């Protein structure tokens, strides 16, 4: 019931105390829809760099992971749920910057050049949201200390600054950098799943948060393993979309149709 | 058909030449849904400023309209379709900046503070899209000269800069400024409709563009008058949402639920 009578009212500020906090309202209605036993066979891939931009993208991602796994100490001593949930908490904060700077920029360009965008913006904005929902889920499982909260604030100041300037100069580099990020994400989350299937990591967070259960249309019988499965699937999707987008830039197809709009 | 086999492919760049350019792909599937004879009675309103921020917002909007109508010469000599379509072309370029800076910023804040956003971001992003589709429609009707294309590029450089810094400092001012923008938008577009109903402006662009016909689920028998009706309705919706949002900031409800998520 949204009509002229509501459009003509000045404010609905006086309605806020009678509207419920529902978990389905945290995202848009564009929710992934994975079937677990199919997404079980998401695999680990590597796209070959084309030339100098692509080598830059990959070396920067590899340099970043080696720094990150070494400083965060992920490597030595056994995997645990605490360092898994911890790691993801941190990285999912950065994770939703690229897609948002991307869609913001294609949006601004579409507005100033009065051109069509042909389905790109929506894909990058929903991507940004997806990653943000990754964050929302992990923060139901672990609430961070102050050091990690301060690190997250500064890490955003730098990556937003990096990504904004990187995307104005070379959208190709950004999409490719992201493609290569999600390659590592799919590796990490398949590490998580493998350590579970092998009993090396006995997960305890098996009451999947409500936020995630409605976001991924997961049953109440979904476990931690299933949550990591559907997150990893999301990551892989971003892996392809981004490498695809970068490729389109490489071929001067950046003003072409978003192929994923129809593959849908 | 989106599964592990597609998630595991590296790129779909080789599919782009076999995917059609459909007008429905230009937006997301979150389309307004107005009934013409109801939205016919959208009216002209004015929210009273609360205090200094609100007076600033309104005076800046009034100062901007008086400059704009005077320099653009909208005032003297009769209304025409050419100056109507022209005016809107220009203003709809700015029109979709606020909502995008808004959602980008609430998104970034949600990511760095690991907090819930409770349905706000999606509303501002879809708003930004809505205005952008206003732009897409008007550019089917009139293609601008170079002077206006150069003015649009510079006007974005300034408003994006203004709005970004304004929203970091006072989201309340921005939402309120926007509220007051849409007040004028609803006035302009009801001027358009009234000049039509009175024969002062005999519109010729009566083959509503395909982009708009699918975006607003308008029939092939929709005329120019109907297009302006549904644009004006959209504007009024933004008028309320924004004043509502500003009000929530005024009351320190900025971390509360987006009331519109449920009013839906
Ligand atoms: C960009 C930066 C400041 C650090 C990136 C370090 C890196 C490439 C880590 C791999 C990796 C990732 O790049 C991403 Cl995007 C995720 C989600 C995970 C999940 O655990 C992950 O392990
Ligand atoms: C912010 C700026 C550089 C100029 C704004 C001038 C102004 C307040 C014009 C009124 C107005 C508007 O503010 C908006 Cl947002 C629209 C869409 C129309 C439509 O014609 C409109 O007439
Ligand atoms: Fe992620
Ligand atoms: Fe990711
Ligand atoms: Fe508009
Ligand atoms: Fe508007
Ligand atoms: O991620
Ligand atoms: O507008």
């Amino acid at each position: 019931v949204w009509g002229h009578t509501q459009l003509n009212r000045l404010s609905f500020l006086e309605t806020v105390p009678v509207v419920p906090l529902r978990v389905s309202d945290e995202s848009s209605e564009d929710r992934p829809t994975w079937s677990l036993p199919d997404i079980e066979n998401v695999a680990i891939t590597h796209k070959k760099p084309n030339g100098l931009v692509d080598t830059l993208a990959y070396r920067s991602v590899r340099t970043c992971r080696w720094l990150f796994d070494t400083f965060s100490l992920y490597r030595f001593g056994s995997i645990t749920e605490s360092k898994v949930i911890s790691r993801c908490l941190f990285l999912e904060t950065v994770a939703g910057v690229p897609g948002m700077v991307g869609g913001m920029l294609r949006h601004l360009s579409s507005l100033r050049y009065m051109t069509r965008d042909k389905g790109w913006i929506n894909t990058l904005l929903v991507e940004a949201e997806n990653e943000r929902m990754h964050l929302m889920t992990f923060i139901e499982l672990r609430q961070p200390g102050l050091p990690l909260r301060v690190s997250i604030i500064i890490t955003q100041a730098i990556m937003y600054l990096f990504l904004l300037v990187a995307y104005v100069i070379s959208p190709r580099f950004v999409h490719r950098f992201v493609g290569y990020l999600e390659e590592e994400a799919v590796i990490t989350y398949t590490g998580v799943m493998r350590a579970i299937d092998e009993g090396r990591l006995r997960p305890t967070k098996n009451d999947v948060p409500e936020v995630a259960r409605v976001y991924w249309n997961l049953s109440k019988n979904a476990t931690f393993r299933d949550l990591i499965n559907v997150i990893r699937a999301d990551e892989a999707e971003h892996r392809v979309v981004n490498h695809t987008f970068a490729d389109m830039h490489e071929k001067r197809l950046q003003n072409s149709v978003n192929p994923f709009v129809v593959l849908k």
